[PDB]
C-alpha cells in the first residue's frame, strides 16, 4: 500500500504532537476531510487505522478529537445558561445540524413514539440528545452523567432552556437497575464499552430497544470504535451508516435468550 | 450471539453433509431449492458486515461455512460444464446461453465494472481463470467491445472454453492454457481476476512482477453476508496495492469488484 492519506494524516498529526477552540477549528477542518472523504472504502479505512506505524498518529488525533468536542461542549453549555436566547443559541453550537441528523435518523431505527421512555447514558455538560428525545420526539427522559459537577451544569442547560421532561441522574450506568424504559441510549463517548455494556445486559431484557454509538470506516479515526466484543449476550437488528458531516454509526442491538 | 441465522445455517450444512455422504457427483437440478435457501441468506439487505463477520468468523461456524462454500462452487463448476455443452450442441447457442441460471448478473456485474473500470471498445483486456463457460471473457468481447484473452490452467477446461467461444460465433476472445505467469507474455489495458481464480496470495503476488502502476486493475470478492458463499480476497492478499473503487452489489450480484492499482517501486 500506498494512499494518498497515509501521509496526509501522518501530517496533520506532525502538528498535534507538541500540542482555543476557535483557533484550532481548521485542524478540525482538516481531519474531518479525511474522515467524511467517501471515497474511501471500509477495506481502505481499516488498512490505515490498523496499522502498527499508525499508531501513534491515531491516538494524537483521538486525543485532540475528544478535547475540543468537550471544549466546545462545556464553553457551549455555559454560554447557553447565560443567555438571553438559549434556544438560538444551542441552535449555533458547532455540531447542532449534525445531531439532529443523528437522532432523525435513530428514531426511525428505534421508532421513536410520544410518551416513549427514554435512558440516555453519558449526558455530559451539553446534554443535547436527551434534550432532543424531548424537545423533538416528546419522550419522557433521565439523562445519566458519572461526574456530578458536569450532572449539575446540564441541568442548568436543561432549565435554561425551559425543556420539560428532562432529568438528569447522577451516577453509572448501574443506575438503570431502578428505572423503568422503553428506549436506552449509550453515548459515543460512554466509557468503558465493556463495563457499560456488561451492566446493561444486567438490567434490561429481550424487548428493549438499545441504541449506541461508534464510528465505522474513516471515521474511526477520530475515536475507537465500540467492538464485536463489547455487545457479547446482544445482536444487531438495525445500523445507520452516517453520510455528511455526521460522525456516528448507530447500532440497534437486543439483548440474547 | 443469538442471530436466526445461525441455526438456519447449521441445517443447511447438515443437508449439505448428508448429500455428500450419499453422491461425490452433484445433481444440479435437484440442488436448487438448497442454492436458493442460501443466497436468501446472502441477499438479506437487513444484515450488516459487521454482524455477518460476527456470523461468518465464529469458529463455530466453520465446518458449516466450509460445506456451503464446497457446494457453491462445486455447483456454480458444473452448472457451466453443462451450459458449456448444451451450447456447443445447440443450433440456437445464444438462446442456450441466455438460459444460464446466472447469466442476468453477470450482464449487471460487467456493467458495474465497465463504469468502474472505464472500458472501452478496443482496448485489451485479459481475464483470469477462464473456466469452462467463459461467460466474462465473451461479454467483453460482444457487448464491450474489448480485444480479450481469457487465461484457463486446466487444459481440457480451456479446450472446451474455446469451443463455447466458436459456437457462439465471438470474435476477439481468444483463450490461453496457463496460471497467472502468462501475464508476462501478453501487453493488456486492463487485467480482471475471477473471484474463482485461486490461490489469491499467489495470483497477486504474480499480478504485482509483471504490471505497471498505470494498468487497471479488478478483482472479484465477497462481502457481508455474500462472503458465506466462497472467501473473500484478503487486505493481505493485496499488499503492494492500493484500492481505487469497489463497486458493492445488490439484488442477486454475489461479487464485490474492486479496482485496484500497483504502488510505486
Ligand atoms: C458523552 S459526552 C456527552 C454526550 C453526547 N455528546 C450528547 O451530549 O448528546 C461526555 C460525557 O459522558 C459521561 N460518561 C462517560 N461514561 C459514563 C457512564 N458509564 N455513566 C454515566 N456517564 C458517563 C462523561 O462524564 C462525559 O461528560
Ligand atoms: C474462475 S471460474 C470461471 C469464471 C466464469 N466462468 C466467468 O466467466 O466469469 C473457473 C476457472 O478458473 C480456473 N482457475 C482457478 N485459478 C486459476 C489461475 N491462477 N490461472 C488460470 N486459471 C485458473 C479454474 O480451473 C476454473 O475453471
Ligand atoms: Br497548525
Ligand atoms: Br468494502
Ligand atoms: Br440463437
Amino acid at each position: 500500500s500506498c494512499y494518498i492519506y497515509w501521509d496526509k494524516i501522518k501530517r496533520i498529526a506532525s502538528r498535534l504532537e507538541g500540542m482555543d477552540t476557535s483557533g484550532v477549528m481548521p485542524l478540525l477542518d482538516e481531519i474531518e476531510e479525511i474522515a467524511h472523504d467517501s471515497t474511501i472504502d471500509f477495506e481502505s479505512a481499516k488498512h490505515i487505522l490498523d496499522d502498527a506505524e499508525m499508531n501513534h498518529a491515531l491516538s494524537l488525533i483521538r486525543k485532540f478529537y475528544v478535547n475540543l468536542g468537550m471544549k466546545l461542549q462545556m464553553e457551549k453549555a455555559q454560554e447557553v445558561i447565560e443567555s438571553d436566547s438559549p434556544w438560538e443559541t444551542l441552535r449555533s453550537f458547532y455540531f447542532y445540524p449534525r445531531y439532529l441528523e443523528l437522532l432523525k435518523n435513530e428514531a426511525a431505527l428505534g421508532r421513536f413514539r410520544r410518551g416513549e421512555r427514554a435512558v440516555f447514558i453519558g449526558g455530559g455538560p451539553l446534554p443535547l440528545t436527551g434534550i432532543l428525545l424531548s424537545h423533538v420526539y416528546g419522550m419522557r427522559v433521565n439523562v445519566v452523567e458519572i461526574e456530578p459537577d458536569i450532572a449539575e451544569l446540564s441541568r442548568k442547560v436543561i432549565e435554561g432552556l425551559g425543556v420539560d421532561g428532562v432529568n438528569v441522574i447522577t451516577g453509572d450506568e448501574t443506575v438503570i437497575d431502578g428505572l423503568e424504559f422503553d428506549v436506552l441510549m449509550v453515548a459515543a463517548l460512554a466509557e468503558p464499552k465493556r463495563r457499560v455494556f456488561r451492566n446493561i445486559h444486567r438490567y434490561v431484557d429481550t424487548e428493549t430497544r438499545i441504541i449506541y454509538r461508534t464510528y465505522t470506516g474513516m471515521r474511526a479515526i477520530l475515536y475507537a470504535p465500540v467492538s464485536d466484543d463489547d455487545i457479547t449476550g446482544f445482536r444487531r437488528a438495525g445500523v445507520v451508516l452516517p453520510s455528511g458531516k455526521v460522525n456516528n454509526t448507530s447500532v440497534l442491538v437486543f439483548k440474547c435468550p
